[PDB]
């Protein structure tokens, strides 16, 4: 019974623009990673919080990785159709509130269920839950983060759906501090309608079944991950000399 309206010329353009934006801001070879401060993995088989906080051995590298990724997300956001129609103030509120969520989403591309790691090259740039531990985070973040990565993998999103989801995540009218919620909602609705239309006319069954609702649930999951990351970052920040292991951009976004 369900009607399948064709994607409009505008919706086709929105998709092409977002794919282009992603291809310009996500290097699938991870070739810049050697420029970051090097990863260091202390011996921590026991998962000692005292040792993890004393050394924060993976923090400089992972902070550089996250900081780089925030820069890329800023570039991607600026190409979202309608984003530049927002005031600078609203653009910045949206970027700061969504950055960690878009990082977790976009990282799904390097995540692999082969061994449950983010595989970004040789051994040095293969990231596991134990690396997150070594950057001062705990199971309350790691467990739901891995569950999220696998759940998102198993949706088998088309790249079109993946880039639309990132855009929808960023252009959210319910973020604290937004001024023009109605304009943000209009931009988001244009994206959401594109996604709903795309799924209904371009995604074959049975993977298409209730797919939009599943994607919306992943956005809710990301809000929870954001809250948990924030709580843990706050405590990480209490570690003397932590700021030198971060970056000015990371300090601003999470502090
Ligand atoms: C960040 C990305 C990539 C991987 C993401 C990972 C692997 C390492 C640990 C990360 C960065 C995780 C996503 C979230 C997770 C995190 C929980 C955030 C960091 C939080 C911080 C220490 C800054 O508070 C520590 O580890 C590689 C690649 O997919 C992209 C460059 C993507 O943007």
């Amino acid at each position: 019974d369900s009607l399948r309206p064709k994607l409009s010329e505008e919706q086709q353009r929105i998709i092409a623009i977002l794919l282009d934006a992603h291809h310009k801001t996500y290097d699938p070879t991870y070739s810049d990673f050697c420029q970051f401060r090097p990863p260091v993995r202390v011996n921590d088989g026991g998962g000692s919080v005292t040792l993890e906080l004393s050394q924060l051995s993976m923090l400089p590298h992972l902070a550089d990785l996250v900081s780089y990724s925030i820069q890329k997300v800023i570039g991607f956001a600026k190409m979202i159709p309608g984003f530049r129609d927002l005031t600078s103030e609203d653009q910045i509120v949206l970027l700061k509130s969504s950055a960690i969520e878009v990082i977790m989403l976009r990282s799904n591309e390097s995540f692999t269920m082969d061994d449950m790691s983010w595989t970004c090259g040789n051994q040095d740039y293969k990231y596991r839950v134990s690396d997150v531990t070594k950057a001062g985070h705990s199971l309350e973040l790691i467990e739901p983060l891995i569950k999220f990565q696998v759940g998102l993998k198993k949706l088998n999103l088309h790249e079109e759906e993946h880039v639309l989801l990132m855009a929808i995540c960023i252009v959210s009218p319910d973020r604290p501090g937004v001024q023009d919620a109605a304009l943000i909602e209009a931009i988001q609705d244009r994206l959401s309608n594109t996604l709903q239309t795309y799924i209904r006319c371009r995604h074959p069954p049975p993977g298409s079944h209730l797919l939009y609702a599943k994607m919306i649930q992943k956005l809710a999951d990301l809000r929870s991950l954001n809250e948990e990351h924030s709580k843990q970052y706050r405590c990480l920040s209490f570690q003397p000399e932590c700021s030198m292991k971060l970056t000015p951009l990371v300090l601003e976004v999470f502090g």
